């Protein structure tokens, strides 16, 4: 029962990697997770915010994610190594990452309940930041993040490792 | 010497191509879509491009050759560092880069790049050009922190509730430029 629940939110994410967020169904969902397409009056209501609760969950996990990255860290040279970490070690830009994450910010600017999954997902990343950096520099450093996570992963040459840590401390300040 | 290529065709079928692309969302996008959105006989779609891949490959290089013109097009004015990060502010904080259309043709190439080597290539030739046009003005590793930033900060700044303002970012870029 919240068994149940659980594997709708995941079949709906799987549901966005097979057929993209436009195509994402109640019927397609149901389908995946294995479950009666009744369940799924049950636990939601519309496409959109069951979208909404979906890649919601998606966003947290990633939030875990990057929050963990600093687990060491007491202050901001540290934090600037975790950053690096953060993308030398390509774990927040893996296929499946992307795949959600991209499609996510595909829809935005057509799914206003979607965009507010992004902005909520920026804030928690800055609030984990500003335990070090100044407002500004935080957003600074989650926006490099956000485009070095995925041209670490996507160069033909990427960065090595100590030119990542040495523009990371570049946007530190 | 089956196929013909013609022209006309082409250019109609790879519109059509991103026309399906922005319909149906890039996942759901087949030949018999394309062809129905383009006013072309299906049978005619796998004798310019042999499959689905393909054509996506054409379409969206034929997107992110527009992308770069309009990226070129901010350093019309740039002859020094400064300037340089100038035109990069001006990029970012333009909000003409990161457009609706221009995220929802992006975004979904990204999302499918992991699965499918001929987007990755795409994205690979993207990101080359870019570095090519800032490394006139910045060393290598400078130039791909630059165009990094600049895809992070585009997104960011059109979607944050409370983005940072036109003085911010450029001291960001001129702490990126070194």
């Amino acid at each position: 029962d919240p068994q149940r629940r659980e594997k709708i939110i995941q079949a709906t994410l799987e549901a966005v990697k097979l057929y993209g967020i436009h195509a994402v169904t109640h019927r397609k969902i149901a389908t995946l997770a294995g479950v009666p397409l009744g369940s799924m009056t049950y636990y939601f209501s519309g496409i959109d915010e069951l979208l909404l609760e979906a890649f919601s969950s998606f966003t947290e996990i990633m939030s875990r994610q990057y929050q963990a990255f600093f687990s060491d860290v007491s202050d901001a040279p540290g934090a600037c190594q975790a950053i690096t970490d953060m993308i030398y070690s390509s774990q927040v830009a893996t296929p499946d990452n992307m795949e959600l994450m991209y499609q996510l910010y595909a829809l935005a600017s057509r799914k206003p309940l979607l965009k507010t999954v992004m902005q909520n997902w920026m804030q928690r990343s800055q609030q984990t930041l500003e335990q070090w950096f100044e407002p500004g520099t935080a957003r600074a450093l989650d926006a490099f993040i956000e485009g070095m996570t995925l041209h670490f992963v996507t160069d033909r040459k990427p960065l090595s490792r100590e030119e990542i840590l040495r523009m990371v401390e570049r946007v530190a300040g």
